[PDB]
């Protein structure tokens, strides 16, 4: 990649990443507002950029964190709806790929998941995630059930997003990468306590899988917590080529060559990881040795990983947070 | 951790990592050599900080990277053996934890295994593990077969030991820490080339375990490769506490904490990541959803991990390094 | 230490320091309202780290930097008194211990000083501290009068408490050290001109004495200055662990274990500085030379110090600053 | 200051800091070769940087640590003696200020002394100091008796060293500036052990006293400890205008403006703080409030500094290392 | 250089480098209301630092970016005018070097200049520069025809000024260190596209030079574009000595000691670039080998250098910003 | 970039910088040894990295820094001459792109040359420079006279190359750029006073021209200076992708891709500064301004380039090291 211009480049494509203000959402009302600026934030950023083809905004950039309010049904959106049939339509006028978090209401009646979608720009909604990893125990978000989805994106791109805590599992970037995604998007809305743990992992998740990442969190202080920005673009190799600071509303571009992350998987001898996983010592064994040798694996596909302390763990609940038990 | 003194601290224990010249052997009287050398730095080190109850050696340190000669007969040995007895010796006599490089002789007559093992203080052999994930394609070992143990080690440590490139698998991070170990151990002999990825990986494996590394390489030119030293030390957070540079006999200390690590895993709320990786959304859901989201977690425990792209990646045997197919 | 998560941890605690906008401030409703909003902080993040038992507020929280004002009757509180006892209400209800600002009338009727107080959970206070090193010459402030003391925080620290210049002086943390602190606390109103030594001296300071230190600064801009905010914790071997950037309302949270700092002290060899210091060459000669071999120590001790080319120093008054020479 | 060129600036003086390789001493010969050595180098870097007014060696640079031989009578010199005659007849020569280092007989018959020296362009013994603090439990010297003592250098410089340890007390370097020196220089024989820590001391030792600080440290392996060099130079505010990596020999070099440090202490207002430390709260009170307000200043006046938790210190003789009662 | 006091040096200049927050501006109201703004900053820093003698304020603080109305006869002015002369007014009160960006309508009646202009502690106009490199393709901007000047400042400095994209060419650096300058002021509204290299060339520009350099971009956002700050000093050998945030209003200052530049001009040996330019070899051939190697300098200097790709380049008007596209 | 494996990438080619010992050279047969360890370590190096297309020497590594015999017949070759013709073999035998220095005969008689070659996998001599820009007053070589050339190399580069104190003039990147280079071979023999400078330059010769730039020093002792090594690979915006320490012996690896840099020269809007330079303003003035505004370039292209305070400037002759003056 490289910090780049305003242009679609002849390998790739440009992104903006939108260190937005962290919302303080208080009814339904301010939920429209934010969408209404959102979709403000698409036109400006195209009108500055006029090559751009992927516009990132955090999560919560819709509904903010009102920890009081955020599972009630005003709070609450279906994915797809007329929320994001507006964000659809922004996307489709200002021809560009946009990614936007929902938190939604759960279909079956049971708790709601944290949600987010990918629309590209002919305004059709091309991917739907829900958060798998809520960041316990201040999150009431239900574990997310339709795994890790990936789409094609612009310039080669082979897209997947997770949601905040759910870059801190290896095991997340490397899903992603497995079901082909060469270029991961994070979107968040972590607090401080994370600021540096942010920039590392978002540094090893592209490493460890030969793929980009383009990282987001919002910014700004809600009168609970300062929300760090840093927009971030990591090459297929871990170098970072783009930093934002703590912000709000800092912009961060970068163009982005999906061919080079699918050639260095195609053509890396030496630390082609992605493959060398589930193929180990492929010089004494041809072919590779294939069968599993990690327990934690063998746990967690079955149901059953349990940490062998996990009796001893205190903090099992929400209580701490005030949720009932 | 910190920077630490010369002295066992009070909570924890001190550890010495040594960026051993990288071995230039042609002959099975250079490792003897080599073994000496490293006696010699057993003792000598100890002298230098009374205190101390871990030592390690990189991967690589008692036989050299001949790659002309390193599967002979002549230049592997058996585990336990007469090298690693004159290492336990040694061990016992300066009253510390030590870990040690072989390259071992297959017990069947099959293809060597790249070994790694700890001795106690009293000179008893505690952990022996093969190598899982060998640096293909210029790397003949054999995968190995003993999974990732762990041992008991000083100042209330679970000590874990990988080698090299396996440290790169964020998988072994994470089995180690499964495991119990709340401190992995990563020895290893890379030439420049992952000198950046070395530092970030030694980060990310930490904090996503709440876990310290300790980590070492090879220092030094052999004639082929510059093999990078760089000791590091980091904290269960991730935080880098020691670094050390590229020179041929740098030292690298630290005091370490182990019931810090201990403290965190059952203390942590927001980011206990090594509880939440399989007990996803618990406040949604009590006890955690607990059914796997990953298809690669699921293919790989059934032997069956294959890439999308498989089919089109070029290096998938040693011919490039000039080993017969 | 760690950059920490919400609880309070197995060994030591979790401190919040809070990057708190620089107020601009009229008139005494001003202050009133920086106090409501000080107490809204205290709520708030606790409600956000249910852990918590350290709040940290800068220098100047409570009543701005008016220059023009700031020792005018109507700027000024009694340390303790009706601002203080809010406070305390406020750290009750939350259960936490706070560090306050506030600017003092001095109960003799001389000059005002330039004050800080921690508060338990309880509502007691238990430190006050006047500001011993006024930053000369835009500061009005008396030199402080009461030493620098220590009391008892939670998680087995022991608290000590200075102020923005303050921590420039390495006298200054290695007296709070001297004193049994393991834990500098340096609360402070600085412009940009010192960012850079600001983080250099919250390191120096937790290191030449195995204490940790735990600082922070006004952040924004109150019409004259731009005020840096970066709040720090340093580790007891000067390691930064968490460091805050320049934005307003940037919460710098860590878990701080200071049992291993008291550890250091007792157990390290070789660094073991803060004993070092008066017991010299211990293996030439047992206990080690007691004798002073710095002059200036004595000239301070005697209130004697003069540096050798004191007369030719050209800022020795407020004048620069419009200040009366008196 | 500035990184500099070869050329005797018009405000200032040209240095060069040598990383000079730890010597591993086993007699008086030794010694010799040393002493040649270092003679050597004076010479040779006085062609390569003709402006060149100080040169600056490490502490153990004539004598190395032979923790085993380092008191005996064959180790030891008189200062002055027919070593530093040598030395200075070197200075002289190449009409150099030079910076050296010499364990010292003790004329009375006891411990002896860790010393440095200064001698002049004309080879004249200018400055003789003591080493104040011994690095204890390793270093068996006696106490310095002779204060901190300055010079007058070259390029308006007034000079004062300190030795190694000396310089984690913010003391020395206060009472280098109170005693008149704008330039204070740390000769060090430092394992790796506290790398991190000299860096930040030479930072804040200069910014507390608006003083330059030009610092080295020895650098190599000598079969016990690794010896980290980072020569380094920082400017009277703090910051560091260059900096030596790990390598034996490297050569730090740097323009340093004395009088630029004397018009910061005569003219600043705001942070003039070797000024403010004696004279507090001017502004309040015409002339400063001149007593001391800190305890300890007043017991180690009195020769009675005692932490409050001295009697449960652990190590306070030399018997961790071996040294007898 | 140094991090500084708040004081006068007795070598040289204090400098203050506003990290003026981006205006939003909809009409010749708003440029009115920065112009008491920056003049207020004025007055408000010279109280907080009494020894001040520079201060330096972004491109654009006066008019902003608004990219529909900036070459509108509402969003232009004279140079000198009207705003120049209360800018003049309070320089003189402050008794201070002041720095200023205006969007300069062309006396010709051709398309307008991107203007800076030094006034001096007296209140006298001394230094009228416009921007060499307009921002292309989303600038408007009449490339500049008054050269690079240079004019004498505080503290024994030669002062010049460079515009934004203008610090980007070696060039411009090179030219303000060969009319004289030892101190190259940069002023900018550059969006976050350019941070690293913003940071880069402002050490490499005064490392080439042995000059010092002292720059200061807009900060905040503008409802397009997030503007970076980044205020920052180097040292005459290319050592930062100050380094500013994203932050509105983030004020930079240091002491800057022009005779230290002037005298390693005059004193180094090797490094002495800016000399060695043009005088190569001088041991081999006493007094330097003065003949140009370089092609790039002749086609330029005769006003036909163009690169060997330049028949690809697929941006060459403002099409893409929607600019029609003329002749 | 990328900081790579060890193979031949999709798009581009891997280089290996290699921060080569400086010699000590007292003669003939020491310049023949340091030929013979070059060549060990063009077939060792492509050994260890078998997709390696292009290796790096740095300036002095076949003939040292002896600066009292330097310029004597014993210490000097032609090229092309047997020497090169060594290296040829050698390229030709690991099939690799090679760039080495050698300290050039005059043909002439006169002042000896310090010159670069590069040689490609046939073993052909595909570029030839001499350093136009020597180091002043310490070296003694004739300032250049072949310009800058520029060669096809590997994956779709064109190459060129400058030697050691040419870099600190952004007039030789810009040159390269000019010419068609979109990788710039930097090989240097520079002692510690440079090193952060080094870096520097070595970023902004390559921002400033969208160009990669491949960079790296001799390392180690040699008896007068240090010589700092750092070999470095930045990307066409100035991004360090990979930098070695201060170490002998250590080998910088990377991917360099080519026509990246060509796409952003032909597609980039702002920041297309190559192009910006001599066609200025293109919106207000369609095709841009082409008059040069920049007196500098008049004069340099003149042969008059004279810095207004010349006369003042006290080093102009090799005196200070003891070349003599005429
Ligand atoms: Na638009
Ligand atoms: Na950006
Ligand atoms: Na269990
Ligand atoms: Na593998
Ligand atoms: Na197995
Ligand atoms: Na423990
Ligand atoms: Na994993
Ligand atoms: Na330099
Ligand atoms: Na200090
Ligand atoms: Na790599
Ligand atoms: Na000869
Ligand atoms: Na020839
Ligand atoms: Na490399
Ligand atoms: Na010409
Ligand atoms: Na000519």
């Amino acid at each position: 990649g490289s910090s780049g211009s305003m242009v679609k480049p002849i390998s790739g494509f440009l992104t903006a990443l939108i260190q937005y203000p962290v919302p303080v959402v208080e009814s339904r009302a301010d939920i429209d507002k934010q969408i209404q600026q959102i979709i403000k934030t698409i036109h400006s950023t195209k009108s500055g950029y006029p090559g751009l083809e992927l516009i990132v905004f955090p999560e919560y950039s819709t509904q903010g964190l009102n920890t009081k309010k955020w599972t009630t049904e005003e709070f609450l959106c279906t994915v797809p709806g007329p929320e994001t049939d507006l964000f659809a339509e922004a996307c489709k006028e200002s021809k560009v790929y946009g990614v936007f978090s929902i938190m939604e209401k759960n279909p079956d009646g049971g708790e709601p998941y944290n949600t987010a979608v990918i629309i590209d720009p002919q305004g059709e909604m091309i991917l739907k995630y829900r958060k798998l990893n809520p960041w316990v125990p201040v999150e009431p978000w239900k574990a997310g059930d339709l795994g890790l989805p990936v789409c094609d994106g612009p310039g080669g791109s082979k897209l997947a997003v997770c949601i905040c805590h759910d870059g801190m599992f290896p095991e997340v970037a490397r899903e992603a990468a497995y079901k082909g995604a060469n270029v991961l998007i994070r979107i968040s809305g972590y607090s401080t306590q994370v600021s540096e743990q942010w920039m590392l992992t978002n540094r090893s998740n592209a490493w460890q899988n030969l793929m980009y990442t383009l990282s987001v969190n919002l910014a700004g202080y809600d009168g609970v917590f300062y929300y760090f920005g840093e927009g971030q673009v990591c090459n297929f190799d871990g170098t970072t080529l783009v930093q934002g600071h703590r912000n709000p509303w800092e912009i961060v571009t970068a163009e982005v060559y999906p061919e080079l992350a699918d050639q260095a998987r195609l053509g890396w001898g030496l630390e082609n990881n992605i493959y060398n996983l589930g193929s180990r010592g492929y010089v004494a064994t041809p072919g590779g040795v294939k069968e599993n040798p990690y327990t934690f694996v063998k746990d967690l596909a079955e149901g059953k990983y349990k940490v062998p302390w996990e009796d001893e763990i205190k903090v099992k609940d929400g209580s701490i947070y005030g949720y009932p038990v």
